């Protein structure tokens, strides 16, 4: 996903180049945060390149002149596990990270930066960390609530009519963004990710939580015949991996339920069903990366889970 950071193998270890980047704790907080951001990230999957594949160094030219190291801070964000892996330190305008090789640190076989495997304990939707992840992939490497699925098809409702069914581990409340669409399109693989892999639910759209209310969207800026195919191209597209022989699809069900208010047809609730799953679902492809030929590389679904299955 996105950029290239180029990065040369010449010699003994291998060098990766994050170029341009501001430094310190003060200076990247002052920065255009769309791009403390951006450099922030050519480092993670540098730092996790390198942490899976024997070890390296990360040289970057500094942007902001003046810098002092031990009087200006670092100001990078690294994963807490991570660190125990980082010597830092300063050259003139220039500025290395020695990264030794992973190790398997933690007895999880490679350093991950996001697994996008989510799931959803009690009220709420968390992404696993390889910790947890490793663990729910060993565990589903063997074979073997009613007044929600009375909501789930429904046909009208009430503007702003408080439901009688709190959030839980079956039942998620999200609230339309300005876009249907590019809302739907991107929050969505979280939610059927974390319901596949964790005992299957619903996902109201259009719902808000704190106060389990309906709401909707208006009855023009969504389009319910392209809206499915969308929802339906997006589960289509969401990376699995199974353990099992039978190897399904994702099972799914989407409704509409029409919000009214004064017997006038206004507006939408978009409902997901999302029955338990056979293996497990991600939302996107684990972000994880080696140093393959170089360029950094992102490792692929099939091969990060297999990496995390030598152990
Ligand atoms: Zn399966």
């Amino acid at each position: 996903m996105s950029l290239r950071i180029d990065v040369d193998t010449n010699f003994p270890e291998c060098v990766v180049d994050a170029g341009k980047v501001t430094l310190g704790t003060q200076q990247r907080q002052e920065m255009d945060p769309r791009l403390r951001e951006k450099q922030n990230e050519i480092i993670l999957r540098a730092v996790c390149a390198l942490l899976n594949s024997g070890g390296g160094i990360i040289k970057a030219e500094i942007e902001n002149k003046g810098y002092n190291y031990e009087r200006h801070g670092v100001g990078l964000d690294v994963p807490p596990i991570f660190r125990s892996h980082l010597d830092k330190m300063q050259k003139e305008n220039h500025f290395l990270i020695f990264v030794k090789s992973w190790n398997t640190e933690a007895g999880v076989p490679l350093a991950t930066l996001c697994s996008n495997l989510y799931h959803r304990e009690r009220t709420s939707t968390d992404v696993m960390d390889s910790q947890e992840a490793l663990a729910f992939l060993k565990c589903r490497t063997q074979t073997p609530n009613v007044s929600a699925a009375a909501l789930f098809d429904r046909k009208r409702l009430q503007y702003l009519e408080k439901l009688n069914l709190p959030e839980s581990t079956h039942v998620e409340f999200v609230m339309f963004s300005t876009d249907v669409s590019h809302c739907v399109k991107d929050r969505l693989p979280k939610c059927v990710s974390a319901f596949a892999n964790t005992e299957g639910g619903y996902v109201f759209f259009g719902v808000h939580d704190e106060t389990c209310q309906v709401i909707g969207c208006e009855k023009e800026k969504i389009d319910l015949t392209s809206l499915r195919a969308s929802i339906d191209g997006c589960i289509k597209k969401l990376p699995v991996h199974h353990f099992c022989t039978q190897r399904p699809e994702i099972k799914y069900v989407l409704n509409f339920l029409e919000v009214h208010d004064k017997g006038a047809l206004r507006g939408y609730v978009c409902a997901i069903k999302v029955e338990k799953f056979c293996c497990a679902v991600f939302a996107k492809v684990p972000s994880s990366w080696q140093v393959k030929d170089n360029r950094v590389r992102q490792l692929p679904t099939r091969e990060w889970t297999a990496w995390m299955m030598e152990a």
